[PDB]
């Protein structure tokens, strides 16, 4: 087995408070209706994500000129504690990130993305995932959100980020967080299926051969 994910990571600040911007709300709610019907792409969601920290991390490195290090994506669940988990060896967040990347698109401009969705040229999960807001399909299926990160940016603190995806979340700074990002769902009481490995590793084998770094599930090798 090889697996990267322990709870380790440990509060080492005081919580600052954040509400959502004003269209996140609407955003989150338009994901979830969206994707309801094939909830479990959350997942593929982010995995693209993971994938895409990793690229990022990957042309930093070769700007750097420097080795490519464990270069990894990880999946565990935790059927008693009713959680799934997401953890990459990517790019990670910038504090300003955490505060700032929730409420992007919104104040970036929605519209091209809502008129996208409307047109459903394609599968309503590709449209998500391409223009940034994969993230948002975590919250339609949890209770609350657990995120840890840590930017490969020099200087970057450790941060614990919290939402129960209701109007605010919470920032503060922590130990032990490895460079990359962990995300922590824990499950809405209809969405408890993706706790168990089984049902999992059957929503994930249909794709994880498209998927360019290493896939782990609970320590396994998925690729
Ligand atoms: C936890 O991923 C996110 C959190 C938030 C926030 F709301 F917590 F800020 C907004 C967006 C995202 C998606 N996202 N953005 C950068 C990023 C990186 Cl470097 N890695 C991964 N795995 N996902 C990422």
């Amino acid at each position: 087995l090889h697996s990267i994910i322990s709870s380790t990571e440990s509060v080492q600040g005081s919580t600052s408070k954040h509400e959502f911007q004003a269209e996140t709300k609407k955003l989150l709610d338009i994901v979830a209706r969206s994707l309801y019907s094939e909830k479990e792409v959350f997942i593929r969601e982010l995995i693209s994500n993971a994938s895409d920290a990793l690229e990022k991390l990957r042309h930093k490195l070769v700007s750097d000129g420097q080795a490519l290090p464990e270069m990894e994506i990880h999946l565990q669940t935790n059927a008693e504690k009713g959680t799934i988990t997401i953890q990459d060896t990517g790019i990670g967040m910038t504090q300003e990130e955490l505060v700032s990347n929730l409420g992007t698109i919104a104040r970036s401009g929605s519209k091209a993305f809502l008129d996208a969705l409307q047109n459903q040229a394609e599968a309503s999960s590709k449209i998500i995932g391409q223009f940034g807001v994969g993230f948002y399909s975590a919250f339609m299926v949890a209770d609350r959100v657990e995120v840890y990160s840590r930017s490969a940016a020099p200087g970057s603190l450790g941060y614990q980020w919290l939402s129960d995806g209701s109007g605010v979340f919470e920032i503060a700074e922590a130990s032990g967080v490895r460079t990359g990002t962990k995300i922590i769902i824990h499950l809405k009481s209809d969405c408890k299926e993706f706790s168990s490995e089984a049902r999992v590793r059957d929503v994930v084998t249909k794709y994880s051969n498209f998927v360019s770094f290493p896939l782990y599930l609970n320590g396994r090798r998925m690729n």
